[PDB]
């Protein structure tokens, strides 16, 4: 945890990949790292605006800019892609994962598919990027992002799915973080419970079914902070007030009375 | 409020029911003259768990065998096992896949099939029995755990798999309050219990005070059977307290409004 107020020049020449960044936050995300001539390699299914993105990371400053098209569902593609992507930078930084599969407003009634969907994308494609990219952080003592949400802190309905595993997201990777603490593993694991986000993705789904968003530009920022700085977890939220309730002091607790 | 009388005559599926808090469950409840269906992989313990059963007086006991692993066994039980009781009351989700205690060492599989039987099978049990529980407006039971709602090292898929049935149910039991489904959703928060697998799998390692297994299957009825939300479990009276969380029911509610 770096006591230390953040600068931007922490990102110069760190090598760092961005899941989901064809648009949303990891659009953002690959941006600002541009700006901060960081070397970054963006991934998403849509080679198109994939290529769209690299071309303006470029212009923006980065110290290189790659991306590699496929789709997460594909546990084969996860583990390759880190690695194509070390080869593209010679090392890697910061992983920051953020892509989710396609999730929209809706009740649940039989929709099996889509709850193994959520897990398999969401969820389980970040722990295999995660065990590919682990032998190479440790070697940078880098940092892990992993994005997630108020869904995946507390309970609303219509985006059960979704919210199970984010949920999970919590669970393995706190879990991890108290590992390498024991273990004495060096690389940093931040978790993000983002409120609200006015992503392209997230207006759609929402509109009409009555809430407020978040600046997505400030959001891609405050999550590139935590984790250059090695916070635990970062929250963002229209709401300042909110993002107060979501640490639990408790759950601090339960932490430490099994721990010796 | 709570009386054994409750289950009298009530349809209850117990899930892992072969050992540990799943055997304890069946007995109590086969105690209170409950209809109860029993299952696991061992056919050979599960017949001893339905005599058994039958001589504490359960209105009736019988076991379907198969692997939770099978999500179409999963889907088939629970056609099978209400069609036998000729209906559905609660159904009890025990069961998980065998876990022992380890740091993470890129077993993925593992963590897959973690997810697979202690979550996804949780899920389809319940798409598949949810008809009967809307008609017996009865209650779902998920029995999870304090590594299910705070982290641990040495459990990470174990505790993925967790805290996923908190935000599934959780989210669906209030998909439920608004649709007007009448159906109660348990999640059960238990601590270190003395079942067998759990006293080999921790013992070995730094160890704690257990609770007895037979008790904590009794709370796990009892928090059904008065469908309450959560049901905490655990030695320590100073555990149960930190358990609940009352900023996440404030920000629940808060942005409920929509
Ligand atoms: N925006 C919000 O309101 C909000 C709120 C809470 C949490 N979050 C979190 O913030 C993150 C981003 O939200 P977002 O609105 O920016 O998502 P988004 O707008 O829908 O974009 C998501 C990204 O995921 C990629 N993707 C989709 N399916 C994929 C697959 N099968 N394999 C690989 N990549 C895939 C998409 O590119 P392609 O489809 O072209 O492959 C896209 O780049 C997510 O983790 C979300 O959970 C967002
Ligand atoms: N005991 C604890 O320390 C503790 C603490 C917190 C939470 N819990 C929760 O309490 C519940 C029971 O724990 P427990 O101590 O009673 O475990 P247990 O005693 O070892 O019983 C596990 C049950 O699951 C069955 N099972 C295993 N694999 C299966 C599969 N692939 N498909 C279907 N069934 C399968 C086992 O029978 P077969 O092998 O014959 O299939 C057995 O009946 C679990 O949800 C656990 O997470 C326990
Ligand atoms: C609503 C947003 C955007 N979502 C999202 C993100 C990217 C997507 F591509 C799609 C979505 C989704 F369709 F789920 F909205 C995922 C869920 N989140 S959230 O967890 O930040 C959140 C905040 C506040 C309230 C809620 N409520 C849910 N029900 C009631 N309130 C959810
Ligand atoms: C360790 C026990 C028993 N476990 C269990 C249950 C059934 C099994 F079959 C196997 C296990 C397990 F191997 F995880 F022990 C599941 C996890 N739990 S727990 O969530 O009740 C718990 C309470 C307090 C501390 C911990 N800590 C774990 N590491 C550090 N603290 C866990």
């Amino acid at each position: 945890p770096l006591n230390e107020e953040f600068r931007p020049e922490m990102l110069q020449g760190k090598k760092v990949i961005v899941t989901g960044a064809s648009k949303g936050i990891g659009r953002e995300m690959a941006y600002h790292l541009a700006k901060m001539g960081a070397h970054v390699v963006v991934t998403a299914r849509s080679k198109e605006t994939l290529q769209k993105v690299v071309s303006h990371c470029l212009e923006l400053g980065a110290a290189s800019a790659h991306y590699i098209a496929g789709t997460m569902e594909d546990m084969t593609f996860a583990e390759q892609f880190v690695a194509q992507a070390g080869k593209l930078m010679g090392g890697l930084d910061m992983l920051i994962l953020n892509h989710i599969t396609n999730t929209s407003l809706n009740l649940f009634h039989d929709d099996i598919h889509h709850v193994r969907k959520s897990m398999e994308v969401n969820f389980l494609s970040y722990v295999v990027l995660t065990v590919a990219a682990l032998p190479m952080l440790k070697q940078s003592n880098g940092s892990i992002v992993v994005v997630s949400s108020l869904a995946g802190k507390v309970a609303y309905p219509m985006v059960a799915a979704y919210s199970a595993s984010k949920f999970a997201l919590d669970g393995f990777f706190s879990s991890i973080r108290k590992e390498y603490s024991v273990s004495r593993v060096n690389v940093s694991i931040t978790l993000c419970v983002l409120g609200l986000i006015d992503t392209e993705t997230a207006m759609k789904a929402v509109s009409g079914i009555h809430m407020q968003a978040a600046p997505k530009e400030e959001c891609a920022l405050e999550i590139i902070k935590g984790g250059a700085l090695r916070q635990e977890e970062v929250y963002y939220d229209s709401s300042l007030w909110t993002t107060l309730l979501i640490r639990n002091p408790s759950r601090k607790i339960l932490e430490f009375l099994y721990s010796t």
